[PDB]
């Protein structure tokens, strides 16, 4: 069979050379127009194929759901392939390991219960932060980032940090350092620092001594785990971790286990924070810009929880209203615009053309939650999206911020409910304010027209009755 069409080729470098300063989302607008919902493109001589709009992305991953089920290759793109390879972590061993991790996430205990109330305390823990400030104006990013990491945390090693714990604060100056820390300055100000950053003396040393202490942490805690590990109640993620290793008859003492583990847990703490975060601040930036609509939200939250008790899961089912200004928020922050990549595990045909065996795949997301075949006003902030006549909250066939078919997001009931309970449990404690007038404030995603960023902005936090 034959590649979906799509733009032609050049030798060995694919369509790297032919893209545009325009950006990356409105080039694969142009190709799709000029091409269709299903194109190929080169990246380099590998072809990608690119997956738009709800129902091709569905009839990929879900009509064929395992056919599209293969895990990304980042390989591609790799440069280095005058040697080919990959340097894919020490030999069999590390697929051994890194599906042993994979199995722990997978096996790693729910406890809804536990994790909702985990959540509830961070909650608790922000608003106390909050009335501090008493209304000043603020910078929420580093808020934000850090109760999402420390939700990673209390299901990590079962308990929360203190926002100032000094292993805290090296965790979230490491997202720093690798850029799951940035606002809409960080690009010029990483420019500026350019000379410092790329040429001398680099990052290396001030990333090193953060892993170690992060690394002297961890196996400090798996040690103190390991001491109090119960079979019958695993409290977190480090004793599922121990309990699948005890099994295994494995050595309590590898240095394979022990590396496999960190890699593990930043993995997690990488996954859980960033777009968990942004979405929240995004969230409130769309609140400054739509006063009546956090009116409303405010409204809900009285007539179903009141004050007088913190907002729990079981709230939400009883605030569709609500329910719908975060399904909102999701869909027009569009985190994850191109989707996270996958391959086909085989040859596919897919509207009669032929996808080969391990060709990387993405369904592109942002192209769904925009799709106008399923939201009146792709472009515009309404909860309406959501919400029937009955004010009922309504499913939409567009909305997956959180993918779909095999694979969907191992997270996505974790956020939903830091994004259900942190939106709640502010707005009960707290009025919102700007200096910037609602009409004024402008949501476009900022760095170089592309890609990611919500704007920077102030606000405040005013303290109700
Ligand atoms: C608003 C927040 C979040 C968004 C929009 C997001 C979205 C995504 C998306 C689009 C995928 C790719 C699924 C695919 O391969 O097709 C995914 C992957 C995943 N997410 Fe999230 N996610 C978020 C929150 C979280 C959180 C809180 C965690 C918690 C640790 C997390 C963990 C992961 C995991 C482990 C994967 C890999 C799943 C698989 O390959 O097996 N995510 N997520």
């Amino acid at each position: 069979g034959k590649l979906p069409p799509g733009p032609s080729p050049l030798p060995v470098l694919g369509n790297l050379l032919q893209m545009d300063r325009k950006g990356l989302l409105r080039s694969f607008l142009r190709l799709r127009e000029k091409y269709g919902d299903v194109f190929t493109v080169y990246l380099g001589s590998r072809p990608v194929v690119v997956l738009c709009g709800t129902d091709a992305i569905r009839e990929a991953l879900v009509d064929q759901a395992e056919a599209f089920s293969g895990r990304g290759k980042i390989a591609v793109v790799d440069p280095i392939f005058q040697g080919y390879g990959v340097i894919f972590a020490n030999g069999e061993r590390w697929r051994a390991l890194r599906r042993f991790s994979l199995a722990t996430m997978r096996d790693f205990g729910m406890g809804k219960r536990s994790v909702e109330e985990r959540i509830q305390e961070e909650a608790r823990c922000l608003v106390e932060e909050l009335r501090k400030s008493k209304g000043a104006l603020l910078d929420n990013t580093l808020l934000f980032h850090s109760i999402t990491s420390n939700i990673i945390c209390s299901i990590v090693f079962g308990k929360r940090f203190d926002y100032k714990d000094p292993v805290f604060l090296r965790l979230l100056d490491l997202f720093f350092q690798s850029f799951s820390l940035i606002s809409s300055f960080s690009s010029q100000v990483f420019e500026l620092f350019s000379g410092f950053l790329k040429h001398f003396p680099g990052t290396h040393r001030q990333i090193y001594r953060n892993l170690q202490e992060i690394n002297t942490f961890i196996g400090q805690s798996v040690e103190k785990h390991r001491a109090t590990l119960d079979p019958s109640n695993p409290r977190d993620f480090i004793d599922v971790y121990l309990l699948r290793m005890e099994k295994d008859k494995s050595d309590p003492s590898s240095e394979f286990h022990h590396q496999n583990l960190i890699l593990t847990v930043l993995s997690l703490f990488f996954a859980g924070t960033e777009t968990t975060s942004t979405t929240l601040r995004y969230g409130f930036l769309l609140m400054l810009k739509y006063p009546h609509v956090t009116e409303r939200v405010q409204k809900e939250i009285e007539q179903v929880i009141g004050s007088h008790r913190p907002p729990a899961l079981d709230d939400r089912a009883k605030m569709p209203y609500t329910d719908a200004v975060i399904h909102e928020i999701q869909r027009l922050g569009d985190l994850i615009p191109f989707g996270v990549p996958h391959t086909v595990t085989k040859d596919t045909q897919f509207r009669g053309y032929v996808i080969p065996k391990n060709t990387e795949v993405f369904p592109v997301l942002s192209s769904a939650l925009h799709d106008p075949r399923y939201f009146e006003t792709p472009n515009t902030f309404n909860p309406g999206h959501f919400l029937d006549a009955n004010g009922a909250l309504k499913r939409n066939e567009g909305f997956m911020p959180f993918s779909l078919g095999k694979r969907i997001c191992l997270g996505e009931g974790i956020a939903r409910t830091e994004l259900f309970l942190f939106f709640t449990t502010i707005l009960q404690n707290f009025s919102i304010a700007s200096p910037v007038p609602p009409e004024d404030i402008d949501l476009t995603p900022r760095e170089s027209g592309v890609g990611n960023v919500p704007p920077s902005y102030q606000i405040r936090f005013l303290a109700r009755h």
